[PDB]
């Protein structure tokens, strides 16, 4: 998954049919509960798996500060993973021991066994509980950006950045549980490795061109080199800092020719692109600030409104906010948090 992607988490509480809540949410990405302690298995597992696209599974911990118990739970969890997924989550929110360092150690041993089994470990919890019962920093030192924290606020079923949990290493944010558990992604999944490419980059007075292994080179086309996309001139030079209309959709190629994804500052205007590079028009919120973007007839416009208190103030590109707010009631657009 990519930044701002959504996913739902479920357990027996959601029953053998979750097609409805996946439709309401608008995604099939799910993290399903497999086990609890060393004896409980979520009965709806296979059904919930079948009805969605799992990105991970979670275990409800009951080991407290006992490392030997955490090991037995991790193993029971592992022995029941039904299919390969990138993540296996440690849901630590109950029965903490009075000894925070012991809680941390058991949590670390649990996460370590998940990592040794070939998965990316995730620590799930709530800020206050984590603050009182463990040293999440000691966890991040061994497992960077491995946190999945919950923080609902009003819990009205929507993502409200005003109540966004402040902690380092937060990978996922469960922003609500109102109807069902809703989560939004803050960091792209990792992909360390994939070294070398299928050619060599060449630079010169005219810019950069790519010499493929066989001597040829891309031109008048898009092409994925490394993990990123680029568009090449009819001469084989990749575009830089430029807009490109391709197939009725707009794309922006950054300073390094790399196709933009997510938020990107062009000049002094903000624009938001699909995970596939296509510009997204209309209302889109970046954290606390709202942007109404449009590209009709190729006229790129970014209407910025900075939040201040209980209001949003329009900011004319002349660098000045109005004296009074433009709106105190947020529009119903795409919410992004990173
Ligand atoms: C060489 N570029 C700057 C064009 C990008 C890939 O390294
Ligand atoms: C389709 N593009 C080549 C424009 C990029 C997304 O894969």
């Amino acid at each position: 998954v990519k930044k701002n992607d959504l996913f739902v988490d479920v357990s027996s509480h959601n029953g053998y049919d979750i097609t409805g809540i996946l439709e309401q949410m608008g995604t099939t990405n799910t993290i399903i509960k497999i086990s609890e302690s060393t004896t409980y298995l979520n009965r709806c597992l296979s059904a919930q798996v079948e009805q969605s696209n799992p990105i991970g599974f979670y275990h409800f911990a009951r080991f407290g500060g006992d490392v030997a118990e955490a090991e037995r739970e991790a193993q029971f969890f592992l022995d029941n993973v039904p299919m390969q997924v990138k993540y296996l989550v440690l849901d630590y929110e109950d029965d903490p021991s009075g000894d925070a360092q012991a809680n941390t150690n058991a949590c670390l041993r649990f996460m370590q066994m998940i990592a040794d089994a070939g998965y990316k470990p995730i620590y799930y919890s709530y800020k206050p509980f984590t603050h009182d019962n463990v040293d999440y920093q000691q966890i991040l030192a061994q497992f960077p950006n491995s946190l999945w924290i919950a923080g609902y606020g009003l819990n009205d079923g929507t993502a409200n950045f005003e109540y966004f949990p402040s902690m380092d290493g937060i990978r996922w944010w469960q922003y609500s549980s109102n109807p069902f558990d809703k989560n939004i992604v803050l960091l792209d999944d990792e992909e360390d490795d994939k070294p070398k490419t299928a050619g060599t980059w060449k630079q010169d007075s005219k810019g950069w061109w790519f010499r493929r292994n066989n001597g040829s080179f891309p031109y008048n086309k898009w092409e994925k080199i490394g993990g990123v996309w680029y568009y090449f001139d009819s001469k084989g030079y990749c575009l830089t800092s430029e807009w490109l209309k391709d197939n009725e959709k707009w794309y922006y190629l950054k300073d390094n020719g790399a196709m933009a994804t997510g938020w990107v500052l062009v000049g002094s205007e903000w624009y938001y692109m699909d995970d596939s590079g296509a510009m997204v028009t209309g209302w889109v919120k970046y954290k606390n600030n709202w942007y109404y973007m449009t590209n009709e007839r190729g006229n790129m416009v970014s209407n910025e409104f900075i939040k201040s208190g209980k209001g949003w103030y329009f900011m004319n590109t002349n660098g000045e906010l109005a004296d009074n707010p433009s709106f105190t009631k947020e529009p119903d657009g795409l919410i992004t948090v990173a």
